[PDB]
């Protein structure tokens, strides 16, 4: 019997330096590969820089609604923010089935002779039952990545994605899909609404308190700081963060380093030990845009107090 895959296209076509990108008709046919039957929807028509958490929730709801009608799900998504939507879905209580995101190819080739290789690869992975227990997956360029760790690294004609340090969860071979490990199950929430302001700022040599002093603390629900190294910031910045922390505003830091792991060790002012004592959350191995969603989801799910700290730092 064929595998039945639900395909949710979110990216439409876009204006590029000026022409409109081409939509390969293979993205919409019901039988793109032997043994794979597709139900493809033009679900959104959004450049990925325009994707918001409200769209991510609607994708989640669609997957829950259709879970019993398909073998797996493929979402095509502009590559600029694909990793953010992937991480979001991987933090939701998604059904136990293959769920794969892949890039919306932005092409001016009108005949489609550049192909839909990554989409076809995603259908293969979504049709393999070994993917059901691997979490939400990102498939690009014959590699299968865990949503929690994948990031876009190259801005070439077709984007490149990587998992820092650990490499891909799996590889697409000629006649097999090879998986290297099963990642640890994640803490997940059945969220139905997202609201709140949680921005991202980056530390730098010479930072003091001038930017933080500009924040309107009555409207700020949280803050992500991309800190130096294992999690350090300048002395004046750390002193100013007290006005946020003592107002009850959660502040979470990530390492600005590509392979960085956040670890409070230094005890001078602005050192990670002093920041953690003051109440800053150390997010151990996650980039800033995903830590921002982790905090936003945690606040909207109902975590407060010790449980919010323990979840963010877990």
């Amino acid at each position: 019997m064929p595998k039945k895959i639900l395909v949710l296209h979110t990216g439409g076509t876009i204006s590029m330096q000026v022409v409109t990108s081409s939509d390969n008709p293979m993205n919409h046919v019901s039988n793109p590969l032997e043994g794979i039957q597709v139900h493809a929807l033009d679900f959104f028509n959004l450049p990925s820089p325009h994707i918001k958490p409200k769209h991510m929730l609607v994708l989640y709801q669609k997957i829950k609604e259709e879970a019993d009608n398909y073998d797996g799900v493929v979402i095509t998504h502009g590559t600029d923010t694909l990793e953010e939507t992937a991480y979001f879905l991987d933090t939701m209580e998604v059904p136990h089935m293959p769920i794969v995101l892949t890039g919306a190819m932005r092409s001016s080739n009108e005949l489609g002779s550049d192909g839909v290789y990554n989409y076809l690869s995603a259908l293969r992975v979504a049709s393999d039952d070994r993917a059901a227990d691997k979490g939400v997956l990102v498939v690009m360029n014959d590699e299968i990545h865990a949503a929690k760790y994948v990031t876009k690294t190259h801005t070439t004609n077709v984007s490149t994605f990587q998992t820092p340090t650990h490499g891909p969860l799996g590889l697409i071979m000629k006649q097999e899909i090879l998986y290297f490990k099963t990642a640890e199950p994640r803490v997940r929430f059945d969220l139905d609404h997202i609201q709140g302001l949680v921005p991202i700022i980056s530390a730098y040599a010479g930072m003091t308190d001038e930017l933080i002093d500009m924040l309107d603390l009555e409207h700020l629900d949280g803050l992500i700081i991309q800190a130096f190294g294992a999690g350090n910031i300048p002395k004046e910045t750390a002193q100013k963060l007290e006005s946020l922390l003592q107002k009850g505003i959660p502040v979470a830091l990530v390492s600005r380093c590509f392979n960085g792991i956040a670890e409070p060790v230094y005890a001078y002012q602005g050192g990670g030990v002093q920041l953690q004592k003051a109440g800053v959350f150390f997010v151990k191995e996650l980039n800033a845009q995903k830590a921002r969603l982790k905090l936003l989801i945690a606040l909207n799910a109902g975590l407060t107090g010790q449980a919010l700290k323990d979840y963010m730092e877990g």
